[PDB]
């Protein structure tokens, strides 16, 4: 069903470039990634047998600063997916106006099939194969799907053997190893800040709406929690194993405790088991994909019931679906704004580390709000000047900023 | 000592294999330091650096120029600095080093050459984010200036590479007063927990040096009544409280305590058993023992000197309901401000004195609250609450980092 | 030779007030390092041109070196050395943790296209990348260079060492430049003046001002004085001058200028002899234009009680003597115009901290630095029973001398 992820993202890039009127020589330069790296990651399993993976780091653009983006452990990781995500990082960092470029990495593995000692070895080997290509002022990784703060701990620890203690080389670290308060919740919280800014334009509140949510990991859990706390009615949640629904609202706080006690969604007592394939076409006001990309496509977009889609996941909606949904009257808050809370707080974590001195947690949340509000106000204005939809409003905002810094740096050797 | 670490480890439930790792220093270094004397003849010494642990950050710790060098003591002191940095939540581990020499046999140009050669021999083993030396017995801010200057030849201008620098070369404001003022901030936090205030308390202070003078000044300006003060030479007392400003002006004029006109001269041997609410040992260790602990009148003991109270006195004083703020925490103002010095250097932008003392108060207050919460968790006294808090923080960082190669 | 004569004289006088040892003095006058490098590029037509680039690194006892890059065909090593040495004293006066440097390329930028300038800037950076750096020596714009030049240096240097925003100042804001730079010098002039006047329990609004020069310094100084209730009664630039004894409306004058009006055509004042500027009736004179304008032939006719030296070296030694004798208080240039270098320090700090300040913070920090430095200068004048120029130079020199002596001399 999914359209190729890089095809889809390049169509969006082209659409934004045509709005800005970029010439084709500058456009070509901004499309092509600065550097693509593929490296062998081979480790012994716990029984001593060998397994070989290919690890990727795509460094898409560094005109606005060191490159930034997470590392994904997932069986569908491939060069196309990583190139698409790295490119999106470049635009997203420029949308929230933090001094980073864009990058992304990953390994095509299934963490569920690997022991924790095997994941550690795989993470350290991957770090050994890319340490020369990343760095505090060069490219700063972070967690994405299938990774978490413990993953980043291992990267920090292995990288520091080659370059000395380097807290700022990775973000999403545990608090005890230099992480920032607020970073774990930042993406889902940022999704809610972005949603609140949007709904304010319609005079609506989150407490007026019903929500369906696909995915229930780092982004989905914190997003659902924050919506729930503000009085939103979360009527359906899915993950890779099952789904749960309740037209009166799921008690998300109880769903999260159930999950932490290792329960499956479909066994939750406060809801009805649901086929997860029904999630995206479920009746709701607001749909929030928090899992894979490309899941809203030509084949299901006409059966979406929501009036709003908040892109918490990266590129959940492909260009075919964009157009179908636009004709249905659906408003889509794009990934390159809505899920930017995470990289924004990663920036604060990095600042705190290089300043050698941590901020109070209230400053982290004060600034997150300030950055997400400023960026929504920039997107609004850009939509007005370019008479475009929210996706292109944000995409052209970031692309234009990246073009401006690239031209400023020049091209002579 | 060994058994104490074991009780802390067991209170926390640490695995024996983790215990073993935490007791093995990260790295131990001995290097030849040979220099020409002023007359051109050679002298050879051995310099050393024990780098105990860096789970929580770069190591840090003093450089001792002293002839008696016991390897086991140097190891123990490095380890203690690992716990201490963790108690006050600053991002370092512990280290200790020095040179086995007698600085009284060396001219000032010989000491400089010795310091520079030593730095030449260890420059690859230290650094702003690796190991950050500091002054100790036999060394001072001039020693640190010479390390900075020589180290910077190898790695470029690196002010954060040592602490205790002169202000002209990036030292922090507030460094002189940091330990004694920190003692007072710690006491303010302790007292607030029991609902008490400096201004309602009487204090007896043993020792009137860098710590005692600043601690007394800070208490005095907060309305505390300093009713007794001693040093090695004598002692002075006044039940209505000594005018500490006038006593400090008197000390400064080369005046001795006993001849201070604003008080009644006292036998220094009477200091620890003096009537008072708070006793502050700021001089020597080993002063409260089995033979005199039952005679302490204070209900609070603020340990600024290192290990003033031995185990027998701890137990005697607990039976008496006396609360003892332990040295590892109470005197940590100095090491906390040395962190702030590193931060200021790293950021290339100095703090004014108000900001240094604000951050000092914030760190000392949050660390007391952390110690006390840890006491409630493990139902233990402040001494062990502080030890277990530092130890557990190091263990937690070590476990998060992992063990695979 | 403007900067050579001023700095050497002032250095020598300050050295003697302090009683510095002669061997220390000798060391302090020798620069740490002098570098000249060949910079050869192809022109747009592919033919070669070869220039000599240079960097004098005078002293780094108090920190990394700091100073401008001049693209300019006239290079006398003597003057460049003096400029680099003067930055060493100047950074010390305002308690900035830098030493002094000065560099450039012996070229005429008007003979070069914009792509040729970029290639030259990049080749120069290739030839000095190993000698500069964030904690080693931090260049900045100067005559013939600008923030675009700095962007090119940053870009090329980062190829050798990674993103290094703090390696230069004066950057475009898009690449880590600081807010508040344009107003920095003129606003700093007013902060220094406010500190000075407080010693008399007086304020800007008590005073009448005559301002010579109306460019980057003069406009911002005039603006800040006017908004502080100061009465600007005369202003000159190179083409003419105007006076108004009830105060020129600086707001309206700025509008006039912004509309391409010539100063002398502003209707809100009377025509005046631009020579009568320095000797105009006023309480405060602020030379903001040229060096060498107060000399033994006009110093006796100055009417101001206060001279605030914003320009470089507006007052020659003879005038300095005459004016001290008439009781005139002179706030010296090494201090008074230091807002520019102070904000460039703040830019480096922001880049090092990875996080830019808003303009209010910059201006708050600028005022703190300029005020503290006045207070330190004034304390030194009391200690040494000397005028403000020597109080400044003794302050900066003693800070460098102390840092040097502490670092030591053994190998
Ligand atoms: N982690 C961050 O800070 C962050 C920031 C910005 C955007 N994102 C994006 O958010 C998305 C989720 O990331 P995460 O960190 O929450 O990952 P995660 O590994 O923490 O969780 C992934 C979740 O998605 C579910 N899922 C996987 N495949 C599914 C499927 N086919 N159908 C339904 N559910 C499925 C998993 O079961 C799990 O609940 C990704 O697109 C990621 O790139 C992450
Ligand atoms: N980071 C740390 O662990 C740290 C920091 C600072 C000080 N300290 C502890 O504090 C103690 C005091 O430090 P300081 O810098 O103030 O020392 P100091 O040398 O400045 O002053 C010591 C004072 O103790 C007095 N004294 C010495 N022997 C005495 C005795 N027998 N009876 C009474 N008074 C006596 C001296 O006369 C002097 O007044 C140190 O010895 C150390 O134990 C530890
Ligand atoms: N040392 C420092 O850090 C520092 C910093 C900034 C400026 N300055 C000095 O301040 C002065 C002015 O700098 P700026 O940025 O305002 O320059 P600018 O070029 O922006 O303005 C110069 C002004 O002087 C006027 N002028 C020129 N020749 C004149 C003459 N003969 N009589 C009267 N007015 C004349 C011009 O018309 C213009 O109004 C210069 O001496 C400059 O070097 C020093
Ligand atoms: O840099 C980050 O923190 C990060 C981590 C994971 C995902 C993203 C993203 O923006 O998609 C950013
Ligand atoms: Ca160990
Ligand atoms: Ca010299
Ligand atoms: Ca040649
Ligand atoms: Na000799
Ligand atoms: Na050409």
């Amino acid at each position: 069903n999914a359209m190729n992820a890089l095809v889809a993202t390049n169509r969006n890039f082209q659409r934004a470039s045509r709005i800005l009127g970029l010439d084709s020589k500058l456009e070509k330069s901004l499309l092509i990634p600065y550097r693509e790296i593929k490296v062998e990651c081979t480790i012994p399993k716990d029984d001593g047998s060998l397994v070989s993976y290919v690890g990727f780091r795509i460094q898409h653009d560094n005109a606005r600063g060191p490159m930034k983006g997470g590392i994904r452990y997932h069986p569908e990781v491939d060069p196309d997916e990583v190139n698409a995500l790295a490119q999106l990082m470049t635009w997203k960092t420029a949308v929230v106006d933090i001094p980073y470029g864009g990058a992304k990495g990953g390994i095509g593995c299934n963490p569920k099939d690997l022991s924790i000692s095997e994941l550690e070895r795989l993470t350290r080997v991957f770090t050994q194969k890319i340490h020369d290509l990343i760095g505090i002022h060069r490219d700063v990784p972070a967690p994405d799907m299938g990774t978490n703060s413990q993953t980043m701990a291992w990267i920090l620890d292995e990288y520091s053997k080659f370059h000395g203690h380097s807290p700022a080389v990775v973000t999403g670290k545990p608090i005890d190893l230099g992480g920032s308060l607020g970073r774990e919740a930042a993406t889902g919280l940022g999704v809610v800040f972005a949603t609140e800014a949007l709904f304010a334009e319609y005079g609506k509140s989150i407490s007026d709406m019903t929500f369906a949510i696909q995915g229930f990991g780092n982004v989905g859990t914190w997003a659902a929690k924050a919506i729930f706390e503000r009085g939103g009615k979360v009527v359906a949640v899915s993950d890779i194993n099952g789904a749960i629904s309740n037209p009166n609202g799921i008690d998300i706080a109880a769903l999260l405790k159930h999950k932490a006690g290792n329960g499956s969604l479909k066994d939750f007592s406060g809801g009805d088991a649901m086929n997860p394939n029904d999630l995206l076409v479920h009746d709701c006001d607001v749909l929030i994909p928090c899992a894979l990309g490309g899941v809203l496509n030509k084949e299901n977009a006409n059966d979406v019931k929501a009036k709003f889609i908040i892109e918490a996941a990266n590129h959940p909606t492909d260009p075919d679906a964009d157009e179908i949904l636009s004709k249905k009257g659906v408003i889509i808050l794009p990934d390159v704004y809505a899920n930017a809370g995470g990289v924004t707080v990663s920036y604060f974590e990095w600042v705190q580390n290089i300043q050698g001195f941590m901020w109070d947690e209230e400053k982290v949340n004060q600034e997150l709000k300030r950055y997400m509000t400023k960026a929504f106000n920039d997107i609004k204005a850009n939509c007005k000047t370019h008479n475009c939809d929210l996706r292109m409003g944000a995409f052209t905002l970031g692309l234009n900023r990246v073009a401006r810094a690239t031209l400023l740096r020049g091209w002579e050797a």
